[PDB]
């Protein structure tokens, strides 16, 4: 095959936000990624005689913006003609944030070839980490550039000692990958029970990714609830994950033996469904302090194939 993004001619590209929360104080539409959204690109296309089946094709996204929704999109990506037949067939690559397509014998059926489409995509959540920004949504469809300014809010209440939310939804087991952030104030407590309750789901013990990481960093509590743990401390052997209710349930003390703690922390869970029927259901987050008992919530709902999360106190 041939690349043939220079014979593969796309307009009316758009970026939409599905559905958009408008910002009473500014009139601007916006993505509030925990409160249900998802973006949609959209574009139609021709395709020049001279490609053949075989010949192949990129979408390329951008540095804040990536095909899939809550869930991570799949490696395999299809492209319909308007008679439902596979046109072209896709290999998405998140190392290079690049779908390449290789045209299927549709493309060889006519002349004169015309299609459309819609893909559900969302942020790039580990690079768009910030509450309240505009970011550039960028994508490359053959050779035609598209960008629109999205401004993201993913709800990160900073002065809540806990909220949380969906990092992703595993493709291929539609597992809930969770951040939980405890204590970004900075508060010091003398009780700190984190209790998570699974309707839906269960956790798996003896997978060990249940995590704790100790934060030495403020700005290490990014906003879009995708940090990198990599360049964080974990601590999740110092502390006693006791499970309950067929693993529906997790409980841990965060006081871990101290008599006074202002440490903060970030957890990390997976939460698996409990059938391949659906995967809906809820988690339930509670941290018990010395006066006060927290509680946040996260609950999900599919429409027409793609995975939205709304966080809620
Ligand atoms: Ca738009």
């Amino acid at each position: 095959g041939t690349n043939v993004n220079d014979k593969v001619h796309f307009s009316n590209i758009d970026i939409a936000i599905d559905k958009g929360h408008v910002n009473q104080t500014t009139g601007k539409t916006e993505f509030w990624a925990t409160s249900s959204d998802v973006l949609k690109l959209k574009a139609n296309y021709t395709i020049d005689d001279s490609v053949k089946e075989g010949d192949t094709f990129t979408f390329k996204y951008g540095q804040y913006f990536r095909p899939g929704s809550v869930r991570l999109p799949s490696q395999t990506q299809n492209l319909y003609n308007a008679q439902g037949n596979i046109i072209a067939k896709g290999i998405y690559d998140s190392t290079t944030n690049t779908t390449t397509y290789t045209f299927t014998n549709y493309v060889d059926q006519y002349t004169n070839v015309r299609g459309s489409f819609e893909q559900v995509a969302f942020a790039k959540r580990k690079n768009a980490t910030t509450d309240k920004t505009a970011y550039k949504m960028e994508v490359t469809l053959g050779n035609d550039t598209y960008s629109e300014e999205i401004i993201v809010d993913y709800g990160n209440k900073k002065a809540q000692p806990l909220i949380s939310s969906t990092n992703y939804i595993n493709n291929e087991d539609l597992s809930r990958n969770m951040t939980a952030y405890v204590n970004q104030p900075k508060n010091t407590y003398t009780k700190q029970t984190f209790v998570t309750n699974l309707t839906g789901y269960k956790f798996n013990p003896n997978a060990k990714n249940f995590k704790i990481y100790e934060v030495t960093d403020q700005n290490q509590f990014v906003d879009s609830f995708t940090p990198d743990t990599s360049k964080l401390k974990d601590v999740t052997d110092q502390f006693d994950v006791i499970y309950s209710n067929d693993n529906k349930t997790a409980t841990v003390d965060l006081m871990k033996g101290q008599t006074s703690s202002n440490k903060q922390y970030i957890i990390q869970q997976v939460a698996y469904p409990d059938n391949s029927s659906t995967d809906n259901g809820k988690i339930d987050y509670t941290l018990d302090t010395d006066k006060t008992k927290y509680s946040w919530s996260n609950s999900y709902s599919n429409v027409n194939g793609s995975s939205t999360a709304n966080g809620d106190q």
